[PDB]
């Protein structure tokens, strides 16, 4: 049993909790309550290894963000998500990006650009733009729905699939 130490990143409000709680308790919630920094754990079977998924869910709000560098640095992959109908927080990825990179030391560390919310129909943000961000990042591009479930395992799994090629 190895164990991966995955932390979601991006702007508040785009999905990272609900994505993270339908993952591990596989249940939508609805409702906004911005977080601080929170962690789960659960052993799940990924391409037939057992393995123990640490995910650290960080704030998006910059009132609720002190110390989440401190928490980021112990990360060894990145789910960056964005909200398809949210142009400027697909905007902010760069900026989460660097700051990964920041916190690493790196210009190599594993990541998968998530763009949440594609139940929706306001979208601003169409796929081969996502498409191309992740390109120049070297990086998949996943879309997901927290509500419908839609892409939800294949994002976290391939960020363990992404860890495991570094
Ligand atoms: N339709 C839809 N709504 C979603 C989806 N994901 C999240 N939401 C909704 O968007 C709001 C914010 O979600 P939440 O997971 O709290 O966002 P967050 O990125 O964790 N916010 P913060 O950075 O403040 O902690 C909630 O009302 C939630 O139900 C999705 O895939 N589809
Ligand atoms: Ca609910
Ligand atoms: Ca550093
Ligand atoms: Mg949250």
């Amino acid at each position: 049993m190895t164990e991966y130490k995955l932390v979601v990143v991006g702007a508040g409000g785009v999905g990272k909790s609900a994505l993270t709680i339908q993952l591990i308790q596989n249940h939508f919630v609805d409702e906004y309550d911005p977080t601080i920094e929170d962690s789960y754990r659960k052993q799940v079977v990924i391409d037939g290894e057992t393995c123990l998924l640490d995910i650290l869910d960080t704030a998006g709000q910059e009132e609720y963000s002190a110390m989440r560098d401190q928490y980021m640095r112990t990360g060894e992959g990145f789910l960056c998500v964005f909200a398809i109908n949210n142009t400027k927080s697909f905007e902010d990825i760069h900026q989460y990006r660097e700051q990964i990179k920041r916190v690493k030391d790196s210009d190599d560390v594993p990541m998968v650009l998530v763009g949440n919310k594609c139940d929706l129909a306001a979208r601003t943000v169409e796929s081969r733009q996502a498409q191309d961000l992740a390109r120049s990042y070297g990086i998949p591009y996943i879309e997901t729905s927290a509500k419908t479930r839609q892409g939800v395992e294949d994002a976290f799994y391939t960020l363990v699939r992404e860890i495991r090629q570094h």
